[PDB]
């Protein structure tokens, strides 16, 4: 296992990396000193997660300390809904470079594509809770992201939460610069997307898997929910190996030639995390895991589900 993947751009990203979402403020500073202490190098990172100048602290105390060159890191952040306006986004690659204390990131992602309505508001609503969306195509906001590859801001440009017919649009944009890198999806044993995998994976593009363990911090965790880390089929191919099902459910993607971005802010949990390089699962042990799924997601809002863009109405 090779610690990282050839991207489209000709750059070289980390195929672990270290998860922010619910990071709280005060904890992520540590967490990301102590990740990159034990070998991380590629972050994971969003402007509507309301952490990326204290994940940024982290980032820039570890430069100045010469503990790693900034050629050395990967960092990823993604454009939240309500900057898709093409007049929007450049400042909100700026505001996240700010934050982060870059002068460019490694990789930036349109975070989801459905484009909201402008202002304070993350999740703008009308009176019923409906978001309220932008009227911006998404292939519009696309040649927006181009532009900060061409500005030197961003060196990759990609997509998260893209359909098949999604990814398609964009790869059929009239005109198209840069292809997407990345599409970023939700991804484990319970939703295993084989046929977006491949059909990303055949044009090039390489996908990272998020929500690797289930998400147990969840905001929305309901006790009859299925529980990866708890599923006595997959503690017993941990048990196996000598391994925790947390180091199965990361090594599990890696070998679908997947990213993987495991979140914690638990110094023992950051380093456990790391060690998966170490074995690995026979093909009877992925074909196993892979049976599990369920086509169950952590991360769709009923909010969304009417947006012309909603994601998830489509097969895959
Ligand atoms: N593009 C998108 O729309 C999108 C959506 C969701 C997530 N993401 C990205 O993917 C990252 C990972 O997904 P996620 O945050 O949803 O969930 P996750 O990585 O599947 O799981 C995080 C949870 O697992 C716990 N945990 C971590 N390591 C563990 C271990 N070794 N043993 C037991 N428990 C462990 C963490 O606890 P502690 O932190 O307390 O240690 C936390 O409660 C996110 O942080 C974010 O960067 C992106
Ligand atoms: O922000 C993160 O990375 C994790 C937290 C989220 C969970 C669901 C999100 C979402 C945002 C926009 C649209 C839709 N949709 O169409 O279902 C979902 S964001």
């Amino acid at each position: 296992m090779a610690s990282r993947i050839l991207l489209n751009n000709g750059a070289k990203m980390p195929i672990l990396g270290l998860g922010t979402w619910k990071s709280p403020p005060g904890q992520v500073t540590e967490a990301v000193k102590v990740a990159i202490d034990v070998g991380y190098r590629h972050i994971d990172c969003a402007h509507v997660y309301q952490n990326e100048n204290e994940v940024g602290v982290a980032i820039q105390e570890k430069l100045r300390e010469q503990v790693v060159k900034r050629e050395e890191l990967f960092i990823v952040s993604k454009l939240w809904c309500t900057y898709h306006e093409k007049g929007l986004v450049k400042g909100a690659c700026q505001k996240t470079l700010s934050d982060l204390k870059l002068d460019y990131l490694d990789l930036y992602l349109i975070h989801w594509p459905t484009g909201f309505k402008p202002g304070k508001e993350f999740f703008p609503l009308d009176e019923s809770g409906n978001v309220v969306p932008s009227d911006t195509n998404i292939l519009d906001t696309w040649a927006a992201m181009e532009e900060l590859v061409d500005e030197g801001l961003v060196k990759a440009i990609g997509i998260s939460n893209f359909n098949h017919l999604q990814v398609e649009m964009i790869l059929n944009k009239p005109g198209l610069k840069y292809k997407p890198a990345v599409n970023q999806i939700e991804c484990h044993p319970y939703l295993t997307q084989e046929k977006l995998i491949q059909y990303c994976q055949s044009k090039g593009i390489v996908v990272t898997a998020y929500s690797p363990l289930g998400s147990p911090d969840r905001p929305w965790a309901k006790p009859e929910d299925p529980s990866l880390l708890e599923d006595p089929r997959i503690k017993a191919i941990a048990a196996k190996h000598n391994k925790t099902t947390a180091q199965v459910l990361i090594r599990f993607p890696m070998q679908r030639n997947l990213v993987v971005i495991p979140k914690s802010v638990t110094p023992e949990r950051i380093a456990e995390n790391f060690k998966v390089f170490d074995f690995e699962l026979s093909s009877q042990d992925m074909t196993t895991l892979l049976s599990y799924n369920r086509n169950w997601r952590v991360c769709a809002l009923l909010s969304c589900t009417s947006h012309k863009d909603y994601p998830f109405h489509e097969e895959f």
